[PDB]
DNA sequence: GGATTACACCCAAGACACCAGGCACGAGACAGAAAAAAACAACGAAAACGGCCACCACCCAAACACACCAAACACAAGA
Protein backbone atom coordinates (compact mmCIF):
# COMPACT_ATOMS: atom_id res chain seq x y z
CA UNK A 1 0.00 0.00 0.00
CA UNK A 2 2.67 2.54 0.96
CA UNK A 3 5.01 1.68 -1.92
CA UNK A 4 2.00 2.03 -4.23
CA UNK A 5 1.31 5.41 -2.64
CA UNK A 6 4.85 6.37 -3.62
CA UNK A 7 4.25 5.04 -7.14
CA UNK A 8 0.99 7.00 -7.50
CA UNK A 9 2.45 10.24 -6.15
CA UNK A 10 5.43 9.94 -8.51
CA UNK A 11 3.17 9.12 -11.47
CA UNK A 12 0.76 12.01 -10.90
CA UNK A 13 3.68 14.37 -10.27
CA UNK A 14 4.39 13.87 -13.97
CA UNK A 15 1.03 12.94 -15.55
CA UNK A 16 -2.35 13.47 -13.87
CA UNK A 17 -4.42 12.37 -16.89
CA UNK A 18 -4.04 8.60 -16.49
CA UNK A 19 -7.01 6.60 -17.74
CA UNK A 20 -9.05 4.54 -15.28
CA UNK A 21 -7.96 6.01 -11.94
CA UNK A 22 -8.68 9.05 -9.75
CA UNK A 23 -6.67 12.23 -10.17
CA UNK A 24 -4.29 13.63 -7.59
CA UNK A 25 -6.58 16.32 -6.19
CA UNK A 26 -6.27 19.57 -4.31
CA UNK A 27 -8.25 20.12 -1.14
CA UNK A 28 -10.11 22.76 -3.16
CA UNK A 29 -11.30 19.90 -5.40
CA UNK A 30 -9.25 20.84 -8.46
CA UNK A 31 -6.73 18.32 -9.82
CA UNK A 32 -3.01 18.91 -9.49
CA UNK A 33 -1.36 20.75 -12.38
CA UNK A 34 1.06 18.03 -13.45
CA UNK A 35 4.09 18.71 -15.63
CA UNK A 36 2.46 17.07 -18.65
CA UNK A 37 -0.56 19.34 -18.21
CA UNK A 38 1.95 22.21 -18.02
CA UNK A 39 3.46 21.25 -21.38
CA UNK A 40 0.53 20.51 -23.71
CA UNK A 41 -2.25 22.43 -25.41
CA UNK A 42 -3.07 25.87 -26.76
CA UNK A 43 -2.18 27.31 -23.35
CA UNK A 44 0.70 24.95 -22.59
CA UNK A 45 4.39 25.74 -22.80
CA UNK A 46 4.91 24.83 -26.45
CA UNK A 47 1.98 26.62 -28.07
CA UNK A 48 1.37 29.23 -25.37
C1' DG B 1 -9.69 1.96 -23.94
C1' DG B 2 -8.05 7.70 -25.33
C1' DA B 3 -7.80 12.43 -28.11
C1' DT B 4 -8.92 16.57 -30.53
C1' DT B 5 -12.86 20.38 -31.47
C1' DA B 6 -11.03 28.98 -34.36
C1' DC B 7 -8.15 33.57 -33.35
C1' DA B 8 -7.54 38.21 -30.83
C1' DC B 9 -9.53 41.58 -27.11
C1' DC B 10 -12.80 43.70 -22.85
C1' DC B 11 -15.31 43.44 -18.18
C1' DA B 12 -17.18 41.45 -13.52
C1' DA B 13 -17.40 37.96 -9.30
C1' DG B 14 -15.85 34.38 -5.55
C1' DA B 15 -12.15 31.67 -2.93
C1' DC B 16 -7.20 31.62 -1.66
C1' DA B 17 -9.76 23.63 2.59
C1' DC B 18 -11.87 22.39 8.09
C1' DC B 19 -12.59 18.24 10.83
C1' DA B 20 -12.64 13.73 11.60
C1' DG B 21 -10.61 8.46 12.05
C1' DG B 22 -5.70 6.36 11.80
C1' DC B 23 -0.23 5.78 14.21
C1' DA B 24 1.77 5.40 18.80
C1' DC B 25 1.33 3.97 22.59
C1' DG B 26 -2.07 2.12 25.96
C1' DA B 27 -3.76 -2.00 28.54
C1' DG B 28 -6.82 -7.37 28.50
C1' DA B 29 -7.59 -12.82 26.08
C1' DC B 30 -7.71 -16.97 23.25
C1' DA B 31 -5.33 -17.96 19.93
C1' DG B 32 -0.21 -18.64 17.67
C1' DA B 33 2.57 -21.37 19.82
C1' DA B 34 5.54 -24.03 23.89
C1' DA B 35 5.97 -27.57 28.26
C1' DA B 36 4.38 -31.80 30.54
C1' DA B 37 2.28 -36.43 31.91
C1' DA B 38 -0.61 -40.64 31.65
C1' DA B 39 -2.71 -44.02 29.26
C1' DC B 40 -0.80 -45.60 24.74
C1' DA B 41 2.79 -49.47 22.19
C1' DA B 42 6.51 -52.71 23.23
C1' DC B 43 9.47 -56.05 26.11
C1' DG B 44 11.54 -59.16 30.66
C1' DA B 45 9.84 -62.91 34.28
C1' DA B 46 6.56 -66.63 36.29
C1' DA B 47 2.28 -70.38 35.60
C1' DA B 48 -0.03 -73.76 34.11
C1' DC B 49 -2.76 -75.44 30.39
C1' DG B 50 -2.94 -76.57 25.40
C1' DG B 51 -0.08 -79.36 22.13
C1' DC B 52 2.53 -83.86 20.55
C1' DC B 53 3.40 -89.00 20.78
C1' DA B 54 1.16 -93.47 22.74
C1' DC B 55 -2.48 -96.48 23.14
C1' DC B 56 -6.05 -97.97 21.38
C1' DA B 57 -10.96 -99.98 19.11
C1' DC B 58 -14.74 -99.68 16.04
C1' DC B 59 -16.08 -97.83 11.27
C1' DC B 60 -14.95 -97.03 6.43
C1' DA B 61 -12.19 -98.86 2.32
C1' DA B 62 -10.63 -102.66 -0.86
C1' DA B 63 -11.14 -107.60 -2.96
C1' DC B 64 -14.13 -111.40 -4.49
C1' DA B 65 -17.88 -112.59 -6.71
C1' DC B 66 -22.82 -112.41 -8.04
C1' DA B 67 -26.53 -110.92 -11.62
C1' DC B 68 -27.59 -106.84 -14.42
C1' DC B 69 -27.18 -103.56 -17.79
C1' DA B 70 -25.01 -100.50 -21.50
C1' DA B 71 -22.98 -101.19 -25.75
C1' DA B 72 -20.65 -102.47 -30.44
C1' DC B 73 -19.39 -105.19 -35.42
C1' DA B 74 -22.20 -107.44 -38.63
C1' DC B 75 -25.97 -111.05 -40.95
C1' DA B 76 -29.73 -110.14 -42.03
C1' DA B 77 -33.43 -107.34 -43.49
C1' DG B 78 -34.84 -103.22 -45.95
C1' DA B 79 -35.43 -98.41 -49.97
Amino acid sequence: EVEQLLQFHVATYMDNDIAGQPQALQKSGRPVKAIRARLKGKEGRLRG
